[PDB]
């Protein structure tokens, strides 16, 4: 509508929603011509002025990613419709023109920079940018020197800023693998990009081929230097593949075989030191530094000082020196585990390394779960969020597998953390965190309990009406999402606004329920348990969401306590025989009545 605040949240997050149901829903199931249509019919309507419909058919209208000589005639007939009083005004179609333009200058020599402002600058159209990406498409295919380490991170991470082409990126990478191999220590960084791919990777439906692409890899490598031959990363992506897939074919049993020996070969050979030494000497490239005797003691603090001092700057002008410290390093650790262990320890207990410096140290070669294990409050907060807009290796999956895995230790920090509530820094952050660790969150079966859990201690914990009020910070929190003194009935109402997103919901109303049991007297909680649950459902007054919020309420209790939930079983049941009691004397409103 018109100056709506709260309105407009939900509306601009839910033009977002739009364009990118109109992304997918022209793809399969959409007419250009219905669509242009239904727009022309709706402008009819808005003969008088209204301030929300002209904006909502030009936002509409914009970015509906129709086809060039179909639109021109209709979007541009359209656009001179709603021209009086429009920004955009005449020549929209020569703005995606120039916005080619501009994207295929950049991407053809240079312009990173470029590339990213091109990005902030086409924000407001959306379809400007998916033209550009087929063109950048085409042009990646055609050249026959296959595309290898920096590149291929910037050119996918460059079209990722770009939401449309999602396919296009897909089958760009299928291509690289029809194609010649590229460098053999890009290829695991490559790999990198499936695994974060996750659920997504399955749309591409390319796994025949991607099987028998990951065996022609292994075929295919002959000239690479690396003696250990990791295939960690890759292991664990083969067995979501035979976990995923739940099927049997010949060509990708034999593979999968094949490649968890190798592993096993190398680290039972792992113990022998003339293979650490051969492949350390041809990295060092001298033969009488073999470094064999305390290779952790000296070439780790080598490691660690000369990959942290070139590594944030990203300046180096050349990519093979910090490859092959990584591979070092690597090499090191695989030889003594204990040893690597011991050394990681070291390394905290001096600080002589900036928090910064850490957080990408740990992206490539360090283990989050050492850093997990012991580390400075400061940090803590530091090591929860990671600043990813520098080019650099994908970091997707470790961060989001620490969050996935547990509850108690978030809510555990932010309590400690919220306590000190001093220097405006960590106790500010720690706020923000815990408010957007649990949106980040999914509500899964097992995170529903752990979040109920945390969210009822939130709310027990307080002791204080103004508290209560802060409370009201998180629906809104949820409702956003963007980077006098009232009694129990307002807070019911708030709790019957919700879609879907019942975690908290279902938390608040299962404490307000046992604080209503529990009132320590008999007579008491059958006077105000009957009040309480009716007006929340004489509130609700519906279908759906009123079996939802029976259901929270009843499955909050039931979570709690299995007898408490009895107990209010046994309550409602009592309340639904007085319910009952009336039907013989009432007769009437049986429908409302009965569907609650």
């Amino acid at each position: 509508f018109q100056l709506a605040k709260n309105f407009s949240a939900q509306k601009r997050v839910v033009s977002y929603m739009m364009p990118s149901l109109y992304r997918l829903l022209n793809i399969l199931i959409t007419y250009g011509i219905i669509k242009v249509p239904t727009y022309i019919r709706k402008l009819i309507s808005s003969g008088l002025l209204y301030l929300q419909d002209s904006n909502d058919k030009f936002v509409h209208v914009q970015l509906l990613i129709n086809l060039k000589i179909s639109p021109l005639m209709k979007s541009q007939y359209n656009m001179v419709l709603r021209n009086v009083m429009e920004y955009d005004v005449k020549f929209y179609e020569i703005f995606n023109f120039d916005q080619l333009v501009e994207i295929t200058e950049q991407i053809k020599m240079r312009i990173l920079s470029n590339d990213i402002t091109n990005l902030q600058l086409s924000k407001t159209p959306l379809s400007i940018k998916i033209m550009v990406a087929e063109w950048y498409l085409s042009h990646l295919c055609s050249g026959i020197l296959s595309s290898v380490n920096r590149t291929v991170l910037l050119k996918i991470f460059k079209i990722f800023c770009i939401d449309l082409e999602v396919f296009h990126h897909f089958f760009k990478w299928i291509e690289f693998i029809v194609y010649h191999q590229l460098l053999s220590d890009i290829e695991s960084l490559e790999a990198l990009m499936d695994i974060l791919l996750c659920y997504q990777k399955l749309f591409s439906q390319f796994i025949n081929d991607h099987i028998l692409f990951t065996k022609t890899f292994i075929f295919i490598y002959k000239k690479v230097l690396k003696e250990k031959d990791v295939p960690a990363y890759n292991v664990t992506s083969f067995m979501p593949f035979w976990k995923f897939f739940m099927k049997n074919f010949p060509f990708v049993l034999k593979v999968d075989n094949d490649l968890r020996i190798e592993l096993q070969s190398v680290y039972n050979d792992e113990k022998l030191k003339t293979e650490k030494l051969k492949n350390d000497k041809s990295e060092v490239l001298k033969v009488y530094s073999m470094i064999n005797n305390s290779n952790q003691a000296v070439g780790q603090t080598w490691n660690f000082p000369e990959v942290f001092q070139v590594n944030i700057r990203f300046l180096l002008h050349n990519s093979e020196i910090i490859d092959t410290n990584t591979s070092k390093q690597f090499q090191k650790a695989r030889n003594n585990v204990m040893l690597l262990i011991a050394t990681n320890l070291k390394e905290y207990n001096k600080f002589m390394s900036i928090f910064l410096k850490r957080k990408d140290f740990t992206n490539k070669n360090l283990i989050q779960l050492i850093s997990l294990k012991l580390l400075t409050f400061e940090v803590t907060q530091n090591v929860l969020g990671l600043e990813y807009i520098i080019r650099l290796l994908p970091i997707n999956l470790e961060n989001n597998d620490g969050s996935y895995g547990l509850f108690l230790k978030y809510h555990k920090e932010q309590f400690i953390k919220s306590n000190f509530e001093k220097i405006l820094l960590t106790c500010y952050e720690l706020e923000k965190k815990y408010h957007g660790n649990e949106c980040e969150i999914n509500y899964y079966e097992i995170l529903l309990k752990i979040l109920i859990t945390y969210g009822s201690s939130p709310k027990l914990l307080a002791t204080s009406t103004k508290i209560i009020m802060l409370l009201l910070n998180d629906s809104v929190e949820n409702s956003s999402n963007i980077l006098v003194d009232e009694i129990d009935h307002v807070e019911y109402y708030v709790m019957m606004d919700f879609a879907n997103l019942w975690v908290f919901q279902a938390f608040t109303c299962f404490c307000i329920k046992k604080i209503m049991e529990n009132n320590e007297p008999a007579m008491a909680m059958e006077d105000l348990k009957n009040f309480i649950f009716q007006i929340i459902e004489i509130t609700n007054s519906n279908d759906l969401c009123s079996q939802i919020f029976d259901q929270l309420k009843d499955m909050q209790t039931i979570e709690m306590i299995t007898q408490i939930v009895e107990k209010d079983f046994c309550t409602s049941c009592l309340q639904n025989n007085n319910q009952k009691i009336d039907d013989n004397y009432i007769v009437v409103v049986i429908e409302i009545i009965t569907s609650l």
